[PDB]
Order: C-alpha cells, then structure tokens, then sequence
C-alpha cells in the first residue's frame, strides 16, 4: 500500500486510533485533536526543501493579520495547485491527505462524517517575526475539518517562546468568544493539529512569533462531500452554507454611544458660529494646548486645512508642562509597573475591550467597573446602564491608591493624569474651540482613554455608528467627528513595523496611516464610508500604545 | 399742620432724617429701611379697628403665596378704594401717607427722587397660620417704593417664633437671588419697612406665619411721578417699564435634562411593541412592585386608564417589603437626624435647587456633588457638565458614613435606599413595564430624588421643556411623560392644608391636586400647555415631602 506507507504506521492502528478519538472528545475547549510524527519523515523532509527552493513568499498585511503568503491568484509564488511540476513531493502529500484511507481515519477520529476526497484545499505560508493572525472560527463555504501541518526546522526544537503558538478559545456564549484562550498549542515538525469545524465555537488564533527565526506550515480543510464522491447528500452544502449566515451587538464593550450635550453648551457653540473666544477662554485652553494652536493665523491655518482635507493631523498639541507631566508618568508606569496581561486581572478603573473577534485593548471610560467573565456580568451591565463621569472615577482611584499606599509599583499617576485630559477635552470651552477649528457644532460625545498592550491589543476596520434618534434632524450632518489624541512614548514603531498605527481608509484608499507617536492629535469627519482600525501591537514594542478617543455627532451651524 | 401732626414729630428732624438715610445707605443685602412707631398711635389704633369692623378678608392660594386677602374686584370685602365711607381713618392714613410732606421725607431717606401723590397704591392683608409670600422683587409697572405697615395687636409683642418675617436676600448676580435671606425683619404695632424697587435686586419674601395668630398690613408702593406733578417727566415711566421686560436659565439647577438611553433599552421597547414580558422579567419587577400592578388583569386596567385619561395615579405602587424598608429609613431620618436648612450646610449626596424666586429643595441627581455660593461656582459646573452616576453616588456615600461610624445620628440609609429604588426605576426592564404600561417606548430619562423641607421648599408653576435636538424626529411625541413616586411618611397633609401637593394644570383647569401620601405613582403625559408645581411646604408639617421624580421622552412606536 503506497499511501499508508507514507503516514506513521501508528494511525493504522485500531486501538490508537480509538485513543485519539477519545482525546478529541475530552479536549477543552471545544473539540481539537493533534497528532505527533504524522507523515514519513523523508517525505516531509524533502516537501520542506521543495517548498524553500520552488516557492517564495510576499509578506502580506490587513487589520487581521501578518503572513508570507503564497497564494498570489497569477501564481508568481511559484505555487500552482493545477501544476506542481517542480513539486512533486508536495504532490504526494496532498495526495495522501485526501487519500479515502486518510479521510476515512480522519473523519472517524473527529467524528466528522464523510469528507471530500476532490476538493483539496491547502495554503502554504510562513510565520517570521511580527506575523500573527487574529482570532477567527474558520466557518466558511464547505468547510468541515480545518487542519494545520507544521514544518519549522526538523533538526532544532520550536520553543515557546518564540511564540506561533495555536491558541484556541472558549466561548462566553455562541459567537461571543472570551478575550481570553485557554488552550495553546506549541507545534514541531511534523506535527499536525485539526479540529471540526463548529460554528459559532471554534475560535482561534496564531499567537505572533516573538522572536527572529521562520515557521513554515501547510494549512488545509476538508470540505463536505461533493457530487458522486461518498457521503454526497444533495441539498447538504446549500444547507450547511446559508445557515452560517442584530442580537450579537449586546455583547460589544465598549458601545459606540454618544451623549448629548447640556443646552448650556449647545447655545455657546451656536451663538459663536452664528467665530469669537473671549481672553478668559484663551487661558483656559492654554492649561493644556500649545499656544501655536491658539494663535490668529496657528487656527486660521487649523481652519483652512479642515476645509481641505475634513481632517487634521497635528503635531505637539499640547503644551509643553503637560506633555511632559503626561510623559513623565506614562514613562514611569511603563517601565516599573506590571501589566495585566489577562482581562480576569484587570482593575478599576480599566475595562476590557470585547470580544476578540472584534478587538482587544484596555479602555477608562468613566463608568462603573465591568470586568465581564460571564454571560451574567454582560446580562447585568444592560439591564443597569449607567453613565460616565470622570471625577467619581477620579475619586475612586484616590481611595485605592491610598490604601493601599502610593509605592512607585502601584500609583495611579498615569491615569489621574489622563483623566483631567480627558476632563479638558469634556469642557465647554474646549469644546468651543473644536467649533472654531471645524465651523461645526458638537451635540454629542463620547470620551475614551485606551491602552493597546504589546502582543494583546488592536481593532478590527469598522464604520462610525450614528444614532438613528438623530437621523430625522436635518441640521445634523450625516458624519461623526472624531478626535485621537495619541500619548505614545517610545520609538521604533515605523521602523520595526510594530503596529499599533491609526489607519482610516475609504470603502489609493487611504486617509490616514499613522503609526503611534507623542502628543499628536487627529482630527476626522467620518462619512458612512470610512473605515477606521488601530493595528495590532507587536509583543517587540517598547510600549503599548496610549490614547484619548473622542467622538462628537455635529451640526453645521 | 393737620398732617404733620399726624405722623410722629421725630420724622420732620432734620438730625433724624439724615440719621435714617445714612442707615438705609450702609444697609444689607439691599438698601432698605425701617422706622418705628411712625404714625399717630390714636389714628393707627381707629385704622385696625375699622379694618376688623368693615373689612372681610379671604384666603387666596396660589403657587406663590397664602394669603388672607381683601382686593376682590367687586369689593366684597367691603374695601373700596374710591369709596372709604365706612373707613374715615383708613382714608386720613392713605392721605399723610401720599401727601407732599411724607412724599418728600421718603424720597430723600431712601434716595428715590420724587413721587406720586395721586397714583395711591396699597392693599390690605392678614396673614394667618401657614400664610406666606415667596421670594419676589417688586418690580412691576411704575413702582418706585415698597412699603409695609404692620398693624399686628398693638398690645403683645410680635415674636420672632411667630414668624411672619420680613426677608431679604442677597444676590449671587443680577437677577440671581441666593437661596437664603440674609436679613430677617420682626415687625411690631406701627412700624413701617420699605425699599427703593431695585429691579434685578430688591429680592424679599415673607416669613411663613408659624402660630396660630392674626398679623394685619398695609402694603403699598409710591410710583414715578405721573403728569402734572411734581418731578414729572414725560417719557420715563414707559422708559422704564419696558426696560424691565434666555441666558438666566444657565443659572437654573437641577437643569430639566434628560440623557438619551442605549441602543440596547431602545430596540428592547421597539421589539416588545411591534405586548410581552418574560417571567424573568416580572421576578425582576417583582423586587419591588406591588404583585396587584404586575397580574394581567391589573396591568390590562393601567393600560386602559392610561389610555383613557393620559396619565396614572397608582396607590400602594411599592411592595411590601420595599415599602416598610424606606418607611423605616425615612422615618428613622426625620425622628432622629438634623437636616440642613441653609445650602452652606447641604453636604453629598445632596444639592440645592436655584435660584429661589423659582424653586427650593434639596435633591439628589448622581452627579458631582456641588454646592452654589458665588458665581464661581455656577460657572465652573457650566464649563465641565457631569452626568449622573448613582452606583458612584453610593460608592462616595459608604466612604463618608465608614469615617465618619454609622450611628443613629449620622448613616445614609434613607439614601442608599432611595438610591436603589432610583437604580430599579433606571434598570432596562423597568423602562420596559413602562413601555408596557403606556404603549409609549421611552427614549431618554431623567431621574432625581427630592426633599421639600418644612418651612423652606417649593417649586412653582412650569411647562416640561422639549429638547430642540430630537424636535425633528417624527416618531418623536411632543410630550413628556413624567413619573412621581410619593414616600411622605406622616399625615394631616390634607386637614392641616399643609401644602406639599403635587399640582397639575392646564393654560377646572385642574389635572391632578395630589397632597403628599406614602408609596403613590403618579404618571402624567405632558404635552407643552401643562404646568405643575408642588406647593410650598408648611412648618407645621410632620415631616418633609420625599419622593423620586422622573421625565422621559417617548415615541409612539
Ligand atoms: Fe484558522
Ligand atoms: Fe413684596
């Protein structure tokens, strides 16, 4: 037998394969499997040699992920799936991959059915440092069992803390996933690990690869039954495919929610565009501005680039005695305070950003802590809305910290800080000045401070959310303006291509791609069409990346 | 000199009359006088006796005032100003009090120029037990000098514990009165108090009369010279008037705002009326319901009369268990504890109502706490609005009562439990029976807890304000819905006319006239033509009207 030669006798055998099939249902935490010295090991080998001399790899980027792929639709790669002329070994094992043999122990052990014996489908790539691909479930098309073969050096051992792990996650509910896994996978060579296909629950990621060395692997799926193969049902795939396809946005955090302003402030920022600061206001702002930006012809240039662009990208915002305070304390809590790395250890006044095939960072929003671990704490939180207010969570810090005892391991600087910036940005008169920059009234705001942790935190490309309370006003421009004031203090970022940079885009697209910096502050007015993430932190920054998100429905005024 | 001599012979001493000028300049909050004994006290004492003798008094109520009135259009009091027939002394006094002589000394005293001698103006009044003027300024039509002339039993003397007072009250700005009086006048038998109308200043009221006597007066102004007299000048009095007829609302608090709810509230009242509650949902309710208002057929006859008449008056709304635990706790506060009664001593988490020629009482809104002695003040909360944070609120409240100790004299209990009630009433479901109740989804609250002190609080008779934001959304009601739960704890409200009702009105005009009772719900759908207030409330009460006040916008669905 030509094919069960090529795999590890061990598979063959009734009794292993009975124990692999039990592991698979005693695995946490949904049902996955992994399978150690898979294929012949010559076999592999000289795939692995076909695949370094045959096939070259182009990095690619988007908001989910970093990988050297090889699927490039012109075949310039030099991997074709139609032609593998100069790979045959590469062949071979596909073609014992989809072997009946194959399938039929593959199915059994998975308890997946029958699996397609023609509809191969394979994809090679290599994981470097920085690469990563974000938590996702895999449930596309006919799908049935993913699997992935890992091919990274055969003679050395892949460590952990080199990082490409395979992590899997549980679920807080269905499609709402914990931001946390709780399986991770270390893989060598010639290992393989799979699992069924579940929708709703098979979330997983590949956990960045840390350290400078290359991991090559062979992704795959097996695919429901096509027509005149074995265990073709019609109907079946046209079934399985439109029920994979609302309620969900309940368990979102934080919400893209707005509140509206006091008419005290409305009036203000009516009564001036109906243009003018009094000398009283100027001073207000100058406590944290930098006085470029308050000068006559500092706005009226602010002014004329935000007629142009509907946007503004500037430099050294505020002034220099606090960017210096903020840095200072910003510094200090990076390099002698510990972090939480897990969303169970976070504490008041931070929250999780959630769930994790959305995005991931830690945020102060104002509000009463939530650290939300169960679908009860969710539950909870809707049923008793509250509102933000920055003072009381300033007050609560105050408490904590004193006792506690105010240690250089334990301060609250960081955050009192932020939060009397995020208090500025909350004032009428600033909120006057953004009228004088924009010629636009603010109605309503939402203010953010938001840490993106290394190897943890990013978003996902999203669109603004309006409020459809509003959308009957007519003075009300169909956009949200929104602010990030970005507080990042460490260097290497475009250099390193560490992530964690602002990117908006529309539906060369474009607008802004920003990698984080200090004390700069941009200003968009989003239309419906604008698309806006903050990529993934790479474990290799010196920093996480630190901001205020403000976000203002408008009127012209 | 038949007049002169009617009058006491100091007041025509030129030592004298510099005397009270001087006094009447460095006096306080505002320029005003007093002089003792002023009149003939033979001319006085024949003036009370042909009051009492031809003169019928009756009690008016208004949201302003109670008091025992005599200037009924058709003179049935037996007080006609143009016939004095049957009060030959009463018509001597008005004639001393207007002619030149007196006009001249009183212009000169009070530095108010020259003054009508035939535009005679004055109006005579008892104020009994619970009588009372709240806080005004005087200034209407051609009012240059306000007087009063108190004819109390010219042989006791009028008590300070007899109230009755005349107040006076500083102002925080133009048109801004503090909340409390600075000075208090106790007026006997014969003495005068009078003031040059000062229009954004001269602020006074009258001191509720806090035992069962009878105190007569003679009020009356002195106008701007009219044509043919002395000191006339053509065109001043219409220069004035007009010029004595916005931003003044900045100065208002609490402020009549509401914030708009989640999108998850909203789409869970949408959904429910596009008619059904889960058992969940009414074990939830059912935490603090009365099980009468949460059965089908109760809920089906609320819906009906809320249909019917726009609005529910609903007794025992509270159950059992939640109704005896703030019994007790407001009980145990008013027996035990010592209340604030000037807004310097109102400590978290209480703030007071301002301005007080528009309201006076104490509430609880969840915002920062903030208490109003300068204009200072008032500006700061301007320029950094808060929103109200309850679970906050308490937070704060437990740290002060720990240290603090929790004695008798000292806890919070009335107030985490009024709290939790207001925290059950901001919950999701809640909105949800309300939805239910009245077929109108809610889409913004506001909710306020209030005490209205004996002998200090009020508010008077205003229109629901619309926010001009959602006034083009068509779904949008032109209504607000507004809930009352009542928790006043003693009796003889309605016997002892103890005030404190809840009124409502339209432009029998008569909604509802509520006195205070224990554990009522009050739900009235405003739309812009209906005013409501409650009444002042009585020294005699038992104890302070509490209750949780609540405003919603609603659209039909
Ligand atoms: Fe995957
Ligand atoms: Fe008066």
């Amino acid at each position: 037998d030509k094919i069960k030669g090529m795999f590890n006798p061990k598979i063959w055998d009734k009794t292993f394969q009975d124990g692999l099939k039990k592991e698979i249902e005693d695995s946490q935490p949904y049902n996955w499997g992994t399978i150690h010295e898979l294929v012949n090991d010559d076999l592999l080998r000289a795939v692995r040699k076909e695949i370094e001399t045959e096939i070259h790899f182009t990095k690619k980027e988007t908001d989910i992920y970093r990988v050297n792929q090889s699927g490039d639709l012109a075949n310039l790669s030099g991997l074709d799936w139609d032609d593998l002329s100069r790979l045959p070994n590469l062949f071979k094992l596909r073609q014992i991959l989809y072997s009946k043999q194959y399938r039929d122990f593959f199915g059994y052990v998975t308890k997946a059915g029958k699996l397609s014996g023609s509809k191969t489908d394979m994809s090679i790539n290599t994981y470097t440092k920085g690469c990563h691909l974000l938590t996702h479930d895999d449930v596309i098309g006919s799908r049935r069992i993913s699997f992935i073969l890992y091919l990274p050096d055969p003679d050395r051992k892949w460590k952990s803390h080199y990082g490409g792990g395979l992590r899997l996650f549980p679920s807080i509910l269905p499609n709402v996933p914990h931001s946390d896994p709780s399986a991770k996978l270390v893989p060598q060579f010639n290992q393989i690990a799979f699992f069924k296909v579940l929708p709703g629950f098979s979330f997983h990621d590949v956990e960045e690869v840390k350290v400078d060395k290359h991991r090559l692997s062979i992704q795959g799926w097996y695919h429901i039954p096509q027509v005149g193969e074995e265990g073709y049902i019609p109907g079946e795939e046209e079934a399985w495919v439109r029920n994979n396809t609302n309620v969900l946005e309940d368990f979102e955090f934080p919400k893209d929610e707005r509140n509206i302003l006091s008419f005290h402030e409305v009036k203000h920022f009516e009564k001036m565009l109906k243009v003018k600061l009094s000398e009283a206001e100027f001073t207000y702002l100058s406590q944290y501005i930098s006085p470029e930006h308050l000068s006559s012809k500092g706005i009226e240039k602010l002014q004329k680039q935000f007629v142009e662009n509907s946007s503004l990208q500037i430099e050294s915002f505020l002034n220099d005695d606090k960017s210096e305070l903020l840095k200072k304390v910003i510094k200090q809590k990076e390099l002698e305070q510990e972090c939480p790395y897990h969303s169970k250890d976070v504490k008041a006044p931070w929250k999780t950003a959630i769930p994790p095939h959305k995005a991931r960072y830690l945020y102060i929003d104002g509000k009463e802590y939530r650290n939300f671990q169960t679908e009860a704490d969710i539950l909870e939180a809707l049923n008793n809305n509250d509102l933000p207010n920055f003072q009381f969570t300033k007050d609560a810090i105050k408490i904590i910290s004193d006792a506690s005892g105010n240690s250089r391991e334990n301060n609250f600087d960081a955050e009192l800080a932020l939060i009397d910036l995020a208090v500025f940005h909350k004032s009428t008169i600033f909120k006057k000045y953004l009228a004088l920059l924009t010629s636009l009234c603010p109605v309503s705001e939402q203010i953010l401070i938001r840490r993106f942790r290394p190897g943890m935190d990013f978003t996902l490309a999203t669109k603004c959310r309006f409020n459809e309370l509003l959308k009957s006003n007519p003075d009300i421009i169909d956009a949200v303006l929104e602010g990030t004031l970005c507080l990042t203090p460490s260097a290497g970022w475009e250099s390193g291509e560490l992530g964690g940079y602002e990117l908006y885009m529309m539906d060369d697209s474009v607008l802004i791609n920003d990698p984080p910096a200090w004390n700069t502050f941009n200003l968009v007015l989003r239309d419906e069409s604008v698309l806006e993430f903050v990529k993934y932190v790479s474990w290799s920054a010196k920093s996480s990346r630190w901001d205020v998100k403000m976000k203002w429905d408008v009127k012209s005024c």
